[PDB]
């Protein structure tokens, strides 16, 4: 209107993981003036990897300049890692972002449209052995920055980096703000959210459960790598 | 199917808060069997304040007996707290769950249906003097839990209460293992989460912007206890 509206983007896309856009898509929603968008190949209905239907506002073609892109994760992502289509949006879109953003396995979304060359970057840890072939220095950070790219390893990691952009795009006073009129103040009744805190059993059961997924994306991310490589 | 199926139930309504849904979703929606529901009066699109668009699954009437119950809350809770079918859908429902939580402004519904009568209970912090009114013994901690009801303050304390219900239903090492898959690690750039720790000129910002708000929800309020009252 007659304030300048930041634009912000989510990728939405079949079998995401749906907490780790709507979190962060909350908090941005809440600033002065923004308008956010659910960016897919056509605006309609997309099923998260739980089942729960979110809709697209917008196809990559309407998609207009934005400010902050960010890539959520979820199974979806290995689909997404071999899209050209989708990889040439997100890198249209990151040439000229303001931010360049991911949670989770959104990241690896990032090194495969080539984002992540030289760049200090997390993902989801039980996938972080897949940054060093998409370029990435990988560092075991809950979120990592790297001049305008910030990676988030889990599930909430964009909801702590939206108060970082928030107080970046306005003020520290605005996030602070943010904070306090969405309540946000997280105490989890156990510690395991890191494989560095997590009982060990737990963090072998949580390995074993993952490594058909892993197999089967490092086969994704070593093509992904070498179509980069041929340059 | 041949295990035991937690039926787990969202109210979901016009201008939720929806990370105060979205949140638990994920985190439920991991568990073993479990079968999660988004209730409304009919399936089918429901826009959260946001403008975010969510997809209703089943109708009051449609609804299986829940296991858990919770109502999220946002700016559509004053509505709410006065939908005669949404009051009775959600005490047919109170009777018999194993669990009734809410976040947020949810817990004034769950008031507002003559739910916490007696009992010690929390809500947003800015509508905190709206629990007396509704019969509840006022309580300022993250989560309260009387029994079987859990009420969380806070836009995630659903995502945290979500983990404690997990351990319960299943164990310590089923909520331990879906913190470390879904890598649940939240860590806030600021610390301004609650009216106790925000900057004071913060406070004063955020008391002010919700004022008209929490002046037509004590009326709202003051209806729905005289209600209950004529009893």
């Amino acid at each position: 209107g007659s304030h300048m509206a930041v634009q912000i983007g989510f990728l939405l896309f079949p079998e995401v993981q749906q907490l780790d856009l709507t979190g962060p898509h909350d908090v941005l929603a809440s600033l002065p003036d923004v308008q956010v968008h659910l960016i897919w190949k056509e605006p309609g209905p997309v099923v998260a990897s739980s089942g729960l239907v979110l809709q697209a506002t917008t196809s990559f073609a309407d998609c207009p300049p934005l400010d902050v892109i960010c890539i959520p994760g979820g199974t979806g992502v290995g689909a997404l890692m071999e899209d050209p289509q989708a990889l040439a949006f997100i890198r249209q879109q990151a040439a000229r972002a303001r931010y360049v953003t991911s949670v989770c396995s959104g990241s690896l979304v990032l090194g495969a449209a080539g984002l992540l060359q030289g760049k200090r970057a997390t993902t989801h840890w039980a996938y972080h052995e897949l940054l060093a072939p998409l370029g990435a220095i990988p560092v075991h950070e809950r979120v990592v920055r790297d001049g305008n790219l910030l990676t988030g390893g889990g599930i909430t990691a964009g909801i702590d980096f939206a108060l970082t952009l928030a107080a970046e795009l306005f003020d520290a006073a605005t996030a602070q703000r943010v904070q306090l009129q969405l309540e946000y103040a997280p105490a989890p009744p156990f510690n395991a959210g890191s494989p560095d805190t997590a009982p060990a059993s737990v963090v072998q059961q949580a390995r074993q459960r993952a490594a058909d997924s892993l197999h089967k994306r490092r086969e994704i991310t070593l093509r992904a790598a070498a179509r980069l490589a041929a340059g």
